[PDB]
């Protein structure tokens, strides 16, 4: 693929009202940006006129008043540009993501079969599909626009800063790279940390996810122990690389906070030694520090929008790529020469064929089928033969190279290409079935058919009663949420769509897996009979379809060399209100539970306090500072400012520390509490029944991921999280007091509006974040109708269904395209009226500051330290409620966490009070009258009443057939499921009330599938014993005659084993199971087809190891074959549940 194209040719797509668009919101967003350093600007100029008029109080009113005229324009600027820019570039991006995306899959539903085989595959396409979101309706919808706004402030400010005071613009130039060092610094070291972290987490998630996956053996051998005890290794790995990562952060957090403390503090003494010599005034002086610093920021805040310009420039060429290819059959398809009368003659002729994608194998041989018009042929040869390879030939989905294929004496490679589909009606393995209503499925096939044609499709062939018997009636949607799996019904539904085509030559490939659903019926209908020319590929071993073609032409090796009438049935075969309150007694629970290390979390806390407290510290120096600057005393001010710097100093030392002191700890608390949380969920889930792992919610991947998931968002929402809500809180109070301290009423106006400027700093926070949500599930039900049609690509073709797929793909498309319009509109009206109103708030402060002086109430120092007191603390009021919704999800998440440790077992793996047990059983075994529901179905009841009896130390060989019973009693021996009436005596005495793990120590298990753990092959065998040493090794499979294989490994006992190591064959992997059944060294020992997938001699040795091994203790066995279990004191036979003869 090519690596990328031009920038400008993102907009291919673009109308001339996406021009439009465009234009109004870069112009909005030039303005928007712009904005903020006018307002810095203004500031400046106000207070300047309020501090340097003390003396003259009509003059200094009228300037306030001037000026705040002048912050209530540029809030109405900001509202008009803010709106515009949200709205107008949401809805270009929208709308031009959505010409992309229609041309997109018009294009690939146009192009060649082979292109999908020899070019991408069907996988590429449907991911295209997905990422052509995070390309175009990212870089060119809200990314362009933010980074038109960034650049326009990052100008504005410096310009501002620039032509206020330039040396201390230089200054501060000179300054923010600092802290931009540090900051990437930080982030670096935080990423590095992050990534070993998260490999220690997924670690420990493959740990339980392979617990939960060999949950057979992990509680049949006791050691789930064992597991807790591995997880608790992996989580306190992942706890090092944790509070490594947190030390990390609170580092770079204090750094960050002592760099700009300092830099500060230069900056006040250079605006204090320049307005001393009358350069500039304090109020200018601010304005520069804070307007490079924004232009700084600026400029740093638009690299996300050239890493979206990046990837989009990478998608959009894989994407124009599809667009662009010219596909072949476009010249294939030519002027008419479609027939008048069809015959249903088909030749295929002399030709060979071979898959451009394996051109160097010849899947197509020397033959010809040459159907007969008006007669059926049904061809049955091999599995791997050119069966669908000769039938994809007749629809011309592949052309072939050797030869041609004709029909009624013309060539296909002649004929219309569409109108030679419309003849041709075919029947898939797969039905197929879109995201559409059941009628558009069958309508599909013909666009030109109404409903009464529909019905009589559905009724005159197959039937349509199941259609009524439906939720939705006479309409449904199948899609995939609104229908499920209907099974042949859904074969059903394509047969009627091949009925909806004109009746001609058909293509009925496969029926199988339909049970009597479309098989006798849809011989029945469907014209099996009538119409001319059939194809059926059908082999369903012969059932009874041959004697219905005339010919049976095989295809043995690729050829219908034998071909005729005749009762030959072996064709050869070469291949085959929500509840807060619930909430609150969950953190109750939670914190209780949290209890060791509370004390960390107090030392947290005092941390908190400290770095909120010197937040509004911070704050009131500048304030004070400028204020300082205000004053014709020069040498006070001097004095002052020294005072004020050093202070400011100190504060950055201790707001490094403290600030360290703080994440370190409350790092510390979330990451004990988060391992104590997952260690406390693997321990209720090893408690579970069987039935609760059979859940299907209950997967184990699934089982991982819900725990891996819970128990890291609790953890955040709880630790990493509440530092900030309680830093935030400090904050509030010491700036509230302070200000109703140096100035109360006027706090108080400044608290009226308090809300105003939370609303106002939230919606900032969001706009900084994004107002477009997840745009992949906003296209949802279009991607997965585009996946579908994609994969089916050959059905597509099949019924010249393009144009109806793409027209329903832009009705799928359209709601979510008004609906991103409504939703730019209203993101952009609501953060333009809350900055409108969060610069009308501080003009109305500004002014009563004003005035509250005019009338000899307070003073410009008192004020202005209460107006930037106040401020600091709506700002961090506004982080809090941003990060609320975290807290939201978090207790969702504890909520889950707190039902799953609650959940309750009916049969518990260990009970403290229960008979004890002697060192040595007996060994017999009594299944007495047992009867249950297996929990997967518990309609079908499994066993009848059972009395299976096995002596002390003696050999039990049932056997059974296939599929009745056997692995079920030995799910029912050992405490594995729960019978409904049944009883299960052992050693004469019931298993119900007893201990359970007690005798689960002397059983052992061998199931079919030779489960293997770890790494090594040693543990493997230890984990029958957990004290094996070697001794019991040595009566391991050395013991066993399974010792050769294993020493001549490379490694021998320490060889790579598992999914992810060496693949060791199944005999090999059975006898290993065999010898950790040895080292269990049980009373009672439980074979199960130990002689199902092994060789000769493999299995002769298995059987002279397990005859050794029953030796005196008694044994259940299951075999198949009888021949190793005649040698056995009793058998025992069941069938559909029943108790068969059991004496012999
Ligand atoms: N696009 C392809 N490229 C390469 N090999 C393919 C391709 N499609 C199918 N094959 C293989 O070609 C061989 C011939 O089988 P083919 O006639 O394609 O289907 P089939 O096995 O007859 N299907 P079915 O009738 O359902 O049992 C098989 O090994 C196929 O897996
Ligand atoms: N994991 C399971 N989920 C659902 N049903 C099950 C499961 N395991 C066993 N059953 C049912 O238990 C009954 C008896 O199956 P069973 O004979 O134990 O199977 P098997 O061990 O796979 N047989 P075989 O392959 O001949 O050794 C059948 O109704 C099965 O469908
Ligand atoms: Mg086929
Ligand atoms: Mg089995």
């Amino acid at each position: 693929e090519i690596r990328g194209v031009a920038f400008k040719e993102l907009f291919r797509f673009a109308d001339g009202l996406d021009y439009v668009l465009m234009g109004i919101g870069s112009v909005g967003a030039f303005v928007h940006g712009c904005s903020l350093p006018l307002f810095l600007r203004f500031f400046a100029d106000l207070v300047n006129s309020f501090g340097s008029n003390s003396n003259n109080v009509e003059k200094m009113m009228e300037e306030v008043l001037k000026y705040a005229l002048y912050f209530l324009v540029v809030g109405a600027a900001i509202w008009a540009s803010s709106w515009a820019e949200i709205s107008c570039w949401m809805w270009s991006g929208e709308r031009q993501t959505t010409k992309m995306r229609i041309k997109y899959l018009e294009a690939a539903l146009n192009q060649d079969i082979q292109f999908f085989d020899t070019e991408v595959r069907t996988s590429d396409v449907v991911f295209a599909i997905n990422t052509d979101a995070v390309m175009v309706q990212d870089a060119i919808s809200e990314k362009l626009g933010n980074f038109i706004h960034y650049m326009a402030t990052f100008v504005s400010g410096f310009i501002v800063g620039f032509t206020a005071v330039w040396q201390l613009a230089l200054v501060t130039l000179a300054v923010v790279p600092l802290i931009a060092v540090i900051g990437g610094i930080h982030t670096t070291t935080l990423s590095k940390l992050s990534n070993k972290s998260q490999e220690s987490l997924s670690q420990a998630g493959n740990i339980v996810e392979q617990t939960v996956v060999q949950i057979r053996v992990v509680m049949a051998f006791v050691g789930e122990s064992r597991a807790s005890q591995a997880y608790s290794s992996a989580l306190k790995i992942a706890q090092k690389l944790g509070y490594k990562t947190g030390l990390a952060k609170g580092m770079g957090l204090g750094a960050t906070y002592f760099v700009v403390f300092c830099c500060y503090a230069l900056l006040l003494w250079y605006g204090g030694y320049l307005v001393r010599h009358h350069l500039t005034n304090g109020g200018l002086a601010i304005a520069t520090m804070f307007a490079v610093m924004i232009g700084g920021l600026a400029l740093g805040q638009s690299a996300p929008s050239m890493a979206a310009f990046a990837k989009a420039k990478v998608a959009a060429a894989k994407i124009f790529r599809i667009i662009d290819h010219k596909p072949t059959i476009e010249r294939n398809s030519e002027s008419g020469v479609e027939l008048d009368s069809v015959t249903g003659l088909v030749e295929l002729k002399n030709v060979d064929f071979s898959y451009p994608s394996r051109p160097d194998v010849k899947i197509l041989n020397n033959f010809c089928l040459s159907v007969p018009a008006g007669k059926t042929i049904a061809l049955v040869g091999s599995s791997g033969s050119g069966k669908s390879t000769v039938v994809s030939l007749i629809e011309r989905f592949y052309d072939p190279n050797s030869g041609q294929v004709l029909l009624d004496g013309q060539d296909l490679k002649t004929l219309k290409l569409r109108w030679l589909r419309q003849q041709i009606g075919l029947v898939s393995q797969e039905p197929a079935l879109f995201a559409t209503s059941i009628k558009e499925n069958i309508l599909l096939g013909r666009p030109d058919a109404d409903q009464v044609e529909i019905e009589e499709a559905a009724r005159v062939a197959n039937a349509h009663s199941f259609i009524i018997k439906l939720p939705d009636g006479f309409d449904t949607q199948v899609g995939e949420r609104g229908l499920q799996l209907s099974g042949g019904q859904k074969q059903r539904i394509a047969i009627a769509r091949a009925m909806l085509k004109n009746p001609a030559i058909l293509l009925l490939d496969e029926a199988t897996s339909a049970l009597d659903s479309e098989s006798e019926k849809l011989v029945q209908e469907a014209l099996d009979r009538f119409m001319i020319g059939r194809t059926t590929l059908i082999i369903a071993h012969r059932l009874s379809t041959i004697r219905k073609a005339d010919l049976v032409a095989v295809l043995q090796q690729g050829s219908v060399s034998e071909i005729g009438t005749h009762d030959e049935l072996f064709s050869k075969g070469e291949n085959g209100k929500l509840a807060f309150k619930d909430q609150a007694n969950s953190f109750w629970r939670l914190a209780k539970m949290n209890s060791p290390e509370w004390k960390y979390a107090l030392l947290g806390s005092v941390g908190s306090v400290i770095c909120g407290s010197l937040s509004a510290f911070f704050a009131y120096v500048l304030s004070a500072v400028l204020s300082v600057y205000y004053n014709p005393d020069h040498e006070y001010m001097i004095k002052q400012i020294d005072k004020y710097c050093y202070l400011l100093i100190g504060l950055s030392s201790a707001a490094l520390v403290f600030n360290t002191l703080q994440h370190s700890f409350w790092d510390i608390v979330g990451e004990n509490l988060t391992k104590r949380v997952r260690e406390k969920m693997l321990s209720a889930v090893l408690k579970n029944e069987m039935a609760w792992f059979d859940q299907e919610e209950n997967e184990s991947a699934r089982i991982a991921a819900r725990l891996a998931l819970d128990a890291n968002n609790v953890r955040s929402a709880i630790g990493d999280r509440i530092s900030v809500i309680v830093q935030n809180t400090a904050l509030m109070l010491v700036a509230c007091t302070a200000g109703f301290v140096l100035q109360w009423r006027l706090a108080l106006v400044l608290v009226a509006v308090f809300p105003v400027v939370v609303a106002a700093t939230v919606l900032q926070k969001m706009f900084m974040t994004g107002f477009s949500g997840d745009l992949e599930a906003a296209h949802a039900k279009g991607t997965q109708l585009a996946g579908e049609a994609i994969a089916n690509v050959r059905t597509v073709a099949a019924f010249n269904s393009e144009a109806k797929i793409v027209r329903l793909y832009t009705a799928n498309l359209e709601p979510p395209l008004k609906r991103c319009f409504w939703k730019g509109q209203i993101a952009g009206s609501g953060y333009g009226v809350a900055q409108f109103c969060l610069y009308a708030s501080y003009a109305l402060g500004l002014w009563y500051a004003s005035w509250l002086v005019k009338h000899g109430i307070s003073d410009f120092s008192k004020t202005i330290r209460v107006f930037m007191v106040l401020m600091v603390s709506a700002n961090g009021a506004a982080e809090t409620l941003t990060l609320a919704p975290d807290f939201i999800k978090g207790g969702q998440a504890m909520r889950s966490v707190f039902e799953l440790l609650d959940r309750k077992t009916e049969i518990e793996p260990d009970d403290p009070d229960t008979t004890p047990v002697p060192d040595r059983l007996r060994g017999e075994v009594e299944l007495k009258h047992i009867d249950f529901s297996y929990p997967s179905r518990p309609d079908i009841q499994i066993f009848r009443d059972l009395s299976l009896r096995a002596r002390a130390g003696k050999t039990l060989a049932l056997v059974g057939p296939s599929g009745c019973g056997k692995s079920s009693v030995i799910s029912l021996i050992q405490r594995f499921y729960e019978p409904s009436s049944g009883r299960v005596m052992i050693d004469g005495k019931d298993i119900r009330k007893y201990n359970l793990k007690a005798i689960r120590k002397h059983i052992a298990i061998v199931p079919q599938e030779p489960c293997l753990f770890g790494t090594t092959i040693y543990e493997n065998i230890a984990y029958g014993h957990e004290c094996a040493t070697e001794a019991e090794i040595i009566q391991a499979a050395t013991l066993a005659s399974a010792h050769k294989f294993i020493s001549a490994l490379p490694e021998g006992y320490k060889t790579y084993v598992g999914e992810r190591g060496v693949q060791l064959s199944g005999g090999q992997k059975q006898r290993i199971a065999i010898a950790r059944a040895l080292v269990r060294k049980a009373e009672i020992m439980l074979l199960d087809e130990a002689t199902s997938a092994l060789d000769a001699e493999s299995e002769r040795s298995v059987q002279e190891a397990l005859d050794q091994a029953c030796s005196g203790r008694t044994s259940i066995v299951v075999a198949h074959r009888l021949s190793t279990i005649r040698n056995a004191h009793v058998i025992a036979v069941i069938d559909d549940g029943k108790v068969a003869e059991q004496g012999s």
